[PDB]
C-alpha cells in the first residue's frame, strides 16, 4: 500500500504545516501538525476542556463506530518549545492520503497548553519519530508509520516541504519525480528515538565549505534551524546589523537585509538554504527588526533541522530495519 497526502502552511511564515487526517467512521478530518521529532498522535476531542478549544475540529469518538477505550491508558507530552498537552487514548481506524491502519491510538486531549489553543489550525500532532518515544501508560503504542509499515510497499516516507507553499507527505514510495539528481542516504541513530544524523559540514553564502560533524535531528515538526552556536555565529555575521537580542529570544537582523545562502552537508552532497528560507518576519507588526530562522542550540541540547532545512530538500525517512535519512535537492 501507499498514502500521499498534501501539506500546508499554516500562515505567511511557514510556522507550520498541516495535513488533513480521516479518523473513524464516518471519517472525521482533522488538520494534523506531521512531527518527526516526536511519537503521539493526539487530537483536540469532545473531551478537552471546553475553555482550551478555540476554533480546532474537535474527535468525537461517540460518533465514530470504530472507536473503542483503550481502557486504562493515558497519556501527557511536554514539547521543547515549551507546550504540553495530555489525556486518555482510543483506538481508531487512521486514514492518511488514502492509507489505512486500523487499530491505531488516538491519543485524546482532555488538556492542552495555551499555545494549542491559541493556534486555531492546528487540530493535533501526529508523531513520526520513533515508537520508543510514544508517552501512552501503561502499554506504550506504536506510530501512525510503525503500524503502517508492514503493509507499505517499501517502509519509507517521504517529507517535501514547500517554502511559502503546499508540499507532500508520501508514505510507502519515493517519488522520482519530486526531486532533481540523487538522493544521499546518511546513518541514523535511534538511541534517543529521533531521526538522528550526523551533518558533514556548513558554508554561509558563497563562503568556503567547513568540514564539521554537526549531530542533530530531522523535526518536521519544529520551525527553526537550530545549530551549534560557533555556526550561527558565523551566519549572522555576514548580516550587516544582526545581533542576538536576549530580549526578543534569538537573532534578528535589519528587515532592509538581504540574507545570504546556508549549506549543510549530507556526506559528500550538500543542500543549499536560499537566504529568504531564512527570514521569519518583524518580531512584531511593523518592526523593522526581523527575526532569524537560524537560531543557536545551545541550551536546547540538541541540534535541530528543523523545516527551515527539510523544506530545502526531498528527505526520504527510511524505516528500513536499519533506518537511514536521505537528502535530495528539488
Amino acid at each position: 500500500s501507499t498514502g500521499s497526502a498534501t501539506t500546508t502552511p499554516i500562515d505567511s511564515l511557514d510556522d507550520a504545516y498541516i495535513t488533513p487526517v480521516q479518523i473513524g467512521t464516518p471519517a472525521q478530518t482533522l488538520n494534523l501538525d506531521f512531527d518527526t521529532g516526536s511519537s503521539d498522535l493526539w487530537v483536540f476531542s469532545s473531551e478537552t476542556t471546553a475553555s482550551e478549544v478555540d476554533g480546532q475540529t474537535i474527535y468525537t469518538p461517540s460518533k465514530s463506530t470504530t472507536a473503542k477505550l483503550l481502557s486504562g491508558a493515558t497519556w501527557s507530552i511536554s514539547y521543547g518549545d515549551g507546550s504540553s498537552s495530555s489525556g486518555d487514548v482510543y483506538t481508531d481506524t487512521v486514514s492518511v492520503g488514502g492509507l489505512t491502519v486500523t487499530g491505531q491510538a488516538v491519543e485524546s486531549a482532555k488538556k492542552v497548553s495555551s499555545s494549542f489553543t491559541e493556534d486555531s489550525t492546528i487540530d493535533g500532532l501526529l508523531g513520526l519519530a520513533f515508537s520508543t518515544l510514544n508517552t501512552v501508560s501503561p502499554t506504550q503504542q506504536k506510530t501512525f508509520f510503525d503500524n503502517a509499515k508492514a503493509s507499505l510497499d517499501s517502509p519509507v516516507f517521504t517529507a517535501d516541504l514547500g517554502y511559502h507553499a503546499p508540499g507532500t507527505y508520501n508514505f510507502g514510495f519515493i517519488d522520482t519525480t519530486a526531486y532533481t539528481g540523487s538522493i544521499t542516504y546518511t546513518a541514523v541513530s535511534t538511541k534517543q528515538g529521533f531521526w538522528e544524523w550526523t551533518s558533514t559540514g556548513y558554508a554561509v553564502g558563497s563562503g568556503t565549505f567547513k568540514s564539521t560533524s554537526i549531530d542533530g535531528i530531522a523535526d518536521t515538526g519544529t520551525t527553526l534551524l537550530y545549530l551549534p552556536a560557533t555556526v550561527v555565529s558565523a551566519y549572522w555575521a555576514q548580516v550587516s546589523g544582526a545581533k542576538s537580542s536576549s530580549s526578543v529570544g534569538g537573532y534578528v537582523f535589519p528587515c532592509s537585509a538581504t540574507l545570504p545562502s546556508f549549506t549543510f552537508g549530507v556526506g559528500s552532497a550538500r543542500i543549499v538554504i536560499p537566504g529568504d528560507y531564512i527570514d521569519f518576519g518583524p518580531i512584531s507588526t511593523g518592526s523593522s527588526s526581523c527575526f532569524g530562522g537560524i537560531q543557536s542550540s545551545a541550551g536546547i541540547g540538541i541540534n535541530i533541522f528543523g523545516d527551515v532545512a527539510l523544506k530545502a530538500a526531498f528527505v526520504v525517512f527510511n524505516g528500513a530495519t536499519t533506518p537511514t535519512l536521505g537528502f535530495a535537492s528539488k
